[PDB]
């Protein structure tokens, strides 16, 4: 179902990011700040080997904890293997490198109950064009919850 | 901003309904089952005087409570006055009476922070055409959360 980006240069996604919008196939995955896949991406750090370190924050033990996820390169381009969040795959759908990035996470064992997708942006501002790209990519996908954040929320993102 | 239905026959909306989809301007209004405006419409009972009794269920005191809301007719058609859920207005946007109904609730004091909208259906089944009408009506509105329920969830709707 999912169509991944072709000709992705992973080195060009490095730097600071913000989670502008999130979507998921199951409401329980994103509803409430303490939900399993409610994650806020803060930085993408690609490696020389072609892997992707994802820095993000997540609600745990009563507060916003900082997590580092190592996404390993696989034989399929724009698809990375992870062992976190009960997910095993990160899929980069699209990016223009300097404004927005669209990606999804899933578990290959049950991809319909585990699919979460995000729209990332470089600056803590609403990019209507990025949201349009996000919505278009989501049309084919069976999403039952969609969240969209404003500039004020994008500053600290996760907060007690 | 909101455009209400013209030529609404309120008597024809009587009977059983299900909340298929919900949307709101603020995430806090709908995120989590215990959220202030997470409400599940079960029945619409119009009166001979032209008022609308809304039967719905809402999470309160650890369980799904049953609520009856009286929507009073106002001088503007398809717009009803209420005194519940911290809202004071019910706006009927569109309906075909026998399959779907779209409505919004708001507080006139702060309509941007209080707007919640729903897509109702007669039967506990996903109507892709009703969702299309819902999405089109929402385009102009500043929604930051969207929820969509499946047939299994639509049977009991709210549940412990
Ligand atoms: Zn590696
Ligand atoms: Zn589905
Ligand atoms: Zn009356
Ligand atoms: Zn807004």
């Amino acid at each position: 179902v999912t169509q991944t980006m072709k000709g992705l240069d992973i080195q060009k996604v490095a730097g600071t990011w913000y989670s502008l919008a999130m979507a998921a196939s199951d409401i329980s995955l994103l509803d409430a700040q303490s939900a399993p896949l409610r994650v806020y991406v803060e930085e993408l750090k690609p490696t020389p080997e072609g892997d992707l370190e994802i820095l993000l924050q997540k609600w745990e033990n009563g507060e916003c904890a900082q997590k580092k996820i190592i996404a390993e390169k696989t034989k399929i381009p724009a698809v990375f293997k992870i062992d976190a969040l009960n997910e095993n795959k990160v899929l980069v759908l699209d990016t223009d490198y300097k404004k927005y990035l669209l990606f999804c996470m899933e578990n290959s064992a049950e991809p319909e109950q585990s699919l979460a997708c995000q729209c990332l942006v470089r600056t803590p501002e609403v990019d209507d064009e990025a949201l349009e790209k996000f919505d278009k990519a989501l049309k084919a996908l069976p999403m039952h919850i969609r969240l969209s954040f404003n500039p004020t929320q994008l500053e600290e993102q996760c907060h007690i």
